[PDB]
């Protein structure tokens, strides 16, 4: 939507978290040096309301080994919220990705997942799930007054529609994600606010595959307060009609809805990137635009259901998706963005995607008029 409006320093744009205060607060994910730099630190005084760790809340960066806290990093994001009145989520108590390997080893120091003794077996489930709980528990005891939301477990549900299989899910079986549940419930109580987070939550069967799941779950009375919608999303894909059906689905569950990681790739996946920015077409944030103006009037259709929608960042400057930008060249060595056409090489994570409404230059993007408007 619309190309009149200008480039303008997102210093000087009205406040993305005010437009939508009635519908849903806004979020960005942070890395704590971000909150010593001026532009970044202005950007989330501006225009977020809420506010999460893009990594040093994450299980290894909490307990890297056993009895081992590190606290500081996440204390310098939850000072900072507190300071802007910011609403807080924390990512995450449980994932199988970076991960500190100490948690799935036996008393003798051997892979858990090799066990064959079913008595054995039976005494690391105990052990895993004891550790678990000390894991949350010391993270809860100390955040449960700043806190309010939770990511309890990240991605416990595999793409195929099966339990995810990690080492959780190989040693504990289900009983991992119900004693993460109840034991942020008992250690912070009623008021924090419990969810489960994944992504591709639209798509089938992982999607009937999360909402049998959790139905079963508050059924034997684990306490989930909600779904987290990563939505690491594309330009065309997933359609607003199944994001639309996937929240309703959920929210007659009962369940609260957030958006929490919500990035817009220019491409498809497995991506073809541009090498640079500079070298994104400029139709591609037009395209870009017309996207996310569809997307939040969807959301705001939904704001009944969905309470907060975070970007898995700030500005174009700095996002994870440019770990999968990949660069693909001919033999010529020229660019190749065409995802059937032919290549050479690929130079993985080299490239750049421009996933926000914010530009690496801290100016608005087309995108950013989309969603602040009212049409
Ligand atoms: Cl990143
Ligand atoms: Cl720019
Ligand atoms: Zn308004
Ligand atoms: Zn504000
Ligand atoms: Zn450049
Ligand atoms: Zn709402
Ligand atoms: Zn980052
Ligand atoms: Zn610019
Ligand atoms: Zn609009």
């Amino acid at each position: 939507s619309y190309a009149k409006k200008p480039h303008i320093s997102a210093l000087n744009a009205p406040q993305l978290d005010q437009r939508y205060k009635n519908e849903f607060t806004i979020g960005a994910a942070v890395e704590p040096y971000q909150l010593q730099n001026e532009k970044d630190v202005q950007m989330l005084k501006r225009h977020f309301n809420s506010i999460v760790a893009e990594n040093v809340m994450k299980p290894i960066s909490i307990q890297p080994e056993e009895g081992k806290f590190n606290f500081e990093q996440a204390d310098r994001i939850v000072k900072f919220a507190k300071a802007n009145g910011m609403d807080i989520r924390f990512h995450t108590l449980v994932w199988h990705s970076q991960v500190p390997q100490w948690f799935f080893l036996d008393k003798e120091g051997k892979p858990m997942v090799n066990e064959t003794d079913p008595v054995k077996r039976e005494q690391n489930k105990q052990l895993l799930l004891k550790r678990l709980e000390t894991h949350i528990k010391t993270i809860v005891e100390r955040y449960k007054d700043d806190i309010k939301y939770w990511d309890v477990v990240d991605e416990v549900v595999g793409d195929d529609g099966k339990l995810r299989n990690s080492p959780w899910y190989q040693i504990a079986g289900i009983d991992y994600i119900k004693v993460a549940f109840q034991a942020a419930r008992k250690y912070g109580g009623d008021n924090i606010k419990l969810y489960m987070n994944d992504y591709n939550t639209e798509v089938e069967p992982k999607r009937t595959a999360l909402y049998n799941l959790v139905k079963q779950l508050k059924e034997e009375g684990v306490p989930i307060d909600g779904i987290g919608h990563q939505s690491h999303i594309q330009i065309g894909w997933p359609s607003e009609a199944e994001i639309e059906k996937t929240i309703n689905m959920f929210a007659a569950l009962g369940l609260d809805n957030q958006i929490t990681g919500l990035d817009v790739s220019m491409y498809g996946w497995p991506p073809r990137a541009y090498p640079t920015y500079d070298a994104i077409p400029k139709q591609k944030f037009l395209d870009q635009a017309a996207r996310y103006d569809r997307l939040f009037k969807l959301y705001e259709k939904l704001s009944d259901k969905i309470s907060n929608v975070t970007f898995w960042g700030i500005a174009d400057n700095h996002t994870w998706l440019d770990s999968r930008a990949d660069v693909y060249y001919d033999a010529n060595g020229n660019v190749v963005v065409d995802p059937n056409a032919p290549y050479a090489k690929v130079e993985k994570g080299k490239g750049k995607d421009a996933p926000f409404v914010f530009g690496p230059d801290y100016k608005v993007k087309p995108a950013y008029w989309a969603i602040i408007d009212h049409k």
